[PDB]
């Protein structure tokens, strides 16, 4: 499938090379697969999610999204026009406050919902948690990100937005999940992407168009949105049955574009997440 005028990050994972604007994957398109998105909430209700979008756990007065990021965050993922896996199923985790702050004890709290509730969910293609937040370093917050992984969750997050190296940062920190970097349309390193041996893989970060709330959209940047874009593309290689949720993150790395990326320090990985779709 072709979808043209697409923003330049879905065209970016498709492509060998930066520049172009068109999205190709596979129709596919990670049907049968659950994508976690845990963070302000989803605007179920915007045209874009075309209702495969629900919320199903809040820890304050509503589940709505106050905010706008989650909404943003979840439409990268699988929104008709913006997202990278246009018909999984997004399950919002709202987690983080309306303002976009939450305590650790209440996200740690979300990782170990999302790992008992794809028990009440129908997702035979595969599970995904994309988490597009972060704080300073904590072993709690590390080990929460890694029970929800092992529990056969394909755990990404973000790496941070310090312009620093990850590895103090949580849970961006925990080695078992896949911490994503984040890349411009020049294929450049974001300037404000942590960086570091713990990152896995970059995706697009800066001038990001998706969703928002009240049924509209816009760009942003940070590694909040490079790691949506990780989420989807999991999702969608799941449901294509050529990787899982345990080796998902690996076989990104795997088959992601290498050394294409500028301003990429010294013992960071030069990896650029890619689908590999021949159309």
């Amino acid at each position: 499938a072709a979808q043209t005028n697409a923003p330049w990050g879905l065209a970016r994972i498709s492509s060998t090379s930066p520049g172009t604007s068109t999205y190709y994957y596979d129709e596919s398109a990670g049907q049968g697969s659950c994508v976690y998105v845990i963070d302000t909430g989803i605007e179920a209700s915007h045209p874009e999610f075309e209702g495969r979008a629900q919320m199903v756990k809040t820890y304050y007065y509503s589940s709505r999204d106050g905010n706008g990021h989650g909404t943003h965050c979840a439409g990268t993922v699988g929104s008709r026009t913006y997202g990278v896996a246009k018909k999984t199923q997004l399950f919002g985790v709202k987690v983080l406050d309306d303002n976009g702050s939450g305590q650790y004890s209440t996200i740690i709290a979300g990782m170990d919902f999302v790992a008992s509730d794809k028990n009440n969910r129908n997702c035979p293609k595969g599970v995904v948690a994309s988490l597009s937040l972060g704080g300073g370093y904590s072993s709690s917050v590390n080990s929460a990100a890694a029970r929800l992984q092992s529990s056969g969750v394909m755990v990404a997050v973000a790496a941070g937005n310090n312009n620093a190296d990850a590895r103090n940062y949580s849970p961006a920190s925990e080695p078992s999940v896949c911490t994503v970097g984040a890349s411009d349309r020049y294929d450049r390193r974001s300037s404000f992407s942590n960086y570091g041996s713990v990152l896995d893989i970059f995706g697009p970060g800066t001038d990001i168009l998706s969703t928002w709330i009240g049924g509209s959209t816009r760009s942003i940047s940070g590694t909040s949105m490079a790691t949506p874009h990780v989420a989807g593309l999991a999702a969608y290689l799941m449901t294509l049955g050529k990787t899982t949720a345990a080796s998902a993150c690996r076989y990104i790395a795997d088959t992601a574009n290498k050394g294409d990326l500028s301003n990429i320090p010294f013992g960071t990985v030069n990896l650029l997440a890619y689908n590999n779709y021949q159309a």
